[PDB]
């Protein structure tokens, strides 16, 4: 009998902080590349999680899949189950902010959304979902550390990748949100929840407005800057 | 340079009739078990899809992920880039209707949903997600060649698996829905948006009410049924 | 001491299945020029109901009355103190799909609305209304029956006949549905709340977007063709 | 061609001012009881209408039938075709309010709903559907000279009869609603967009919370108020 | 100890009629030059109350702050702790209406808004905020009386005096709103839950279509009549 | 002429960086006590403004009334007519959460509400009201200078201060969120338009759940702590 329905891994398994992305391929790729002493410990549905060191200091990370309602239930699990105390997600983004460019590191404070999952934690109302804010000065320190310029603010996490709606775009633009995906506005209600921490960081691979478009080796450069970044955080948390 | 954005899969590589299912582990499954000449044509995010052939007709068979956000990316793709004309969702749901128990096979007419993404589709009004007459049809029809029952009828389709919502299972009660699940509302409006047909088909691992629960043993004979219900209905399609 | 506030008749005075359209002098039509046998059991309000029996089959008659409200009442009347077992509806739409056309007849499998009803009986989402499997079977094998081609596939039941709405028949016609009326999406979650069937036949009168108009001979011919396909239906249910 | 597709009566048929009930037996019963010189004018769908005088003004009285959009079709045309200046509703109404009771005349001076109709005119915001002040000061002086005692304040119109709805009542009622009907916050937004007037007036048939009920001697007594009522307010107006 | 957070006058220290402005240095100006021996009884956070007597009758006046929620707190707590039983707010409004010109009294019947305070009273549905009756017909009274036009009809409140909404001041417009302002709305349903009355009297400063405006000697004739109407009615109250 | 309705400051008065609570009084308590060369700059409606330094630094202290629509109105000017680059709110506020007690200070990261002035902003969607990194930061860091211990996380600004919500209490204290106040969730987004900053620090005055409650010397001794906060702040803003 698995530990969770969507998880083979072991109570314990998991470290206390977990980077999460998107791509289970990419949870490998970090894993292989950035820890020592990995192991697979989960591969149900594929969603690879891995377990290891990064300079000493125990780390998870493991892909949440596409979209609010997949990461809720990764998330969700580590948490109430797996005992963890810390996710930050790490990913790509598109950005619409006149003062935001293709290649940026974005630091999330907070993700407006479209989704209703958060009305439906409110009584209806509206819940900011909010980064913990040791999480996202760690974030920010460490780039500082590593002399890697970041912008901080306001993520849109979206239920549709392939939008139809006119207007979004510009009043996003408006108010300056700086990065948009997919998921962060459903993680951070669940650390809340369960009184743990969250946090997110991406890079822009697109200008929604002007449509620039980052180069293949402009995402290298862009992932490599924000998983050291991401990394290195991690020993302060 | 990959046909979209997260399928590596060439114009052509996809039959005209898919069959999806969340876990890409279970699509391998089934391409391995019931197709024949089975190849793989995409493995981008570990979303395996596969291509071959059942009873001499091709026949495609791809994960979908969980949630609704995903498989709206995966079933758009597939419909805009793929030109795919029939997708059949199948997998496993709850059910709350107090004349259905684990281990039914439940053939999907319309799905409910706690998403927005309907809503943001029609104005903000009721857009009923509506399975494709002709699929429901094959399936049924399938069903009663092969002799095995069917349930028929209304599915809800939610963004959080952890419900902690009151009252909601016994409304779903009161007016029949027979499978809850997390997926076909997204889907059904996708193919009528490109004129193209959708259905979904699910088989009863627990009753969210009573808290039977199938067996793994019962799973796998109820997943047996389902599929052959669900490949034989391709032949009419 | 009438049974019921808006009808005067005796329990049992209804067959089990039961016509319904919204004005009530063309239930007096349909009685007088199809049924064998017809009693009024009804004229409360003006509300004209009758019973009689077609092809040796008891079936009634009656009208419902203009909108969601108006049906609902008749609706759950009928289901609840006669014992009801089966409510078609027939009457006229519109349309607004580009390959839908006057004097078509449409057979429907869900609704769509601008009403609150069902949002109030689902905890605020989004309720399905949707057409019990076998009745849009029946209707359709009819029809199929009688050599008379039919659309198969969504209606949209608005409270506003004189609707000042912008946008919404452009996006009813991205998502083909085939019906515009007033009353299906207020039926088919009342039949489902009593375990009931309910189903839904129209003659497009209209072409919303292209402004074809159904003469008035033709108004005549496509709803006798309509009423021959549901009375003909009756006889499998 | 008739003038509206539910109306058979000319431009001018109908008097400036008209009473509008739901029941058509009840708009034949007011024509035949109180005015003079009557025609009838409409048959089309049983909905009853006729022109007479009353003490020599000339007076149109015809029936609405159920919900908010029966009323909206026939107020509409009534307003705009027929170029109606002043509609009243005439009713029964129940009463969830502690100092109202069974028997009492309520007129209406604002309608709130659980209907969709009034945020659909007004961005989505609230809109008060609002009677005209002449109208309801009309309706109360001419009580006044008659020596029948009024109860003056805000109505509930649902367009659910056979309402399931938890605590809805007892909101109505600690916020003083005196009268729940299902049509006048329908009728008021129709008159403000042509410029034109309407009122509504209601005798109490059932007390919602105490479960007493009108004798039919009782409704006999109310119905003569609240029609005298009426019909000299309409000599004002 | 404060007999309220936001009030430092002792229970009784207010009259049971009050009028009520947004400006407390105006409500000031109020006592100064039209109530006798006017005495200060609230100076809490700057908001200014007084109680005198009008032609012999007990009247206050205060201030109520800008916007619901400002007024929602001193109305609650003067119908709650100080037992006052009517409120008439006097103040300045744009307008929208065609018919509506700079310097013209508004006299308001009911209010409409874009704030949710309403929806949340009534379970989320439309609540009418709606002036009593006895006060509308006591202002209208004293208008004729002073030989005053008045118009009476509906305001809106809005909770974002700078606003950026398209469309709004159209549909305003087309439902004949004869008063934008930002408080009667929060008002009303106060006084419905303690079964007390309130009213609005405002004069048009501003046409937001045409852009015509009131220069300061008109501002201050439009206000000697507007509060010379209020303060006669107080008499009649 | 002034230069807005609300404010009678000449643009230059205000320095770039503003403390504003909600109490005109209390502003002016601020000033008098922590400014050097204070000057008052404005008295429009009692909404006392001043304008000085603070070791040397321009800074001023202005009210900005209760509840959101009144906040909004003066951030709104500051920002747009007065050029401010930065308000920090510095408030009281309430507590539900079990980790917070009276006299702690609580920085804010975001806010939600119960307004609807935010999904008006983006489209209908859940828009975060979010503070400025920089300005939580050196809030924080200046707590850490005076020794001061602090809450860092998430308020909720209410539209209404005499809620009569059930489980809203309950709901805030399970997502931890630290700080209840009526105006934050207003603030945001309008230094978001403007390209500006914004945050907020309170002291709990009040636990909702325990009912434990500031004696007036222990408000003192958190007001003085929160205000030296905030001042020491404005250095490194």
């Amino acid at each position: 009998h698995m530990a969770t329905p969507h998880n083979s891994a072991k109570v314990g398994d998991f470290a206390e902080t977990v980077l999460m992305c998107g791509d289970p391929l990419r949870a490998k790729l970090i894993a292989d590349n950035y820890l020592e002493n990995a192991k697979q410990v989960n591969s149900v549905r594929g969603m690879l999680g891995f377990t290891g060191t990064y300079k000493g200091k125990p780390l998870s990370v493991m892909g949440h899949g596409m979209g609010i309602p997949s990461i809720s239930i990764y998330a969700e699990e580590l948490y109430n189950v797996y005992k963890v105390k810390t996710i930050i997600r790490v990913g790509t983004c598109g950005t619409v902010d006149p003062n935001v460019h293709v290649r940026d590191v974005c630091i999330v404070t907070a993700s407006g959304t479209d989704s209703n999952v958060n009305r439906m934690r409110l009584l209806g109302h509206d819940f900011p979902a909010t980064a913990n804010f040791e999480v996202v000065s760690a974030l920010v320190e460490s780039a500082k550390a590593l002399n890697i310029p970041t912008q901080v603010g306001k993520a849109y996490s979206t239920d549709i990748f392939y939008s139809k709606e006119q207007g979004l775009n510009e009043a996003l633009a408006q108010y300056h949100f700086i990065a948009v995906e997919m998921e962060s506005a459903g993680l951070f209600p669940i650390a809340d929840y369960y009184g743990a921490r969250a946090g997110c960081i991406c890079t822009v691979s697109d200008h929604i407005i002007t449509h620039e478009s980052a180069t293949p080796e402009e995402r290298q450069t862009s992932f490599q800057n924000m998983i050291k970044i991401a990394l290195e955080a991690t020993l302060k948390l």
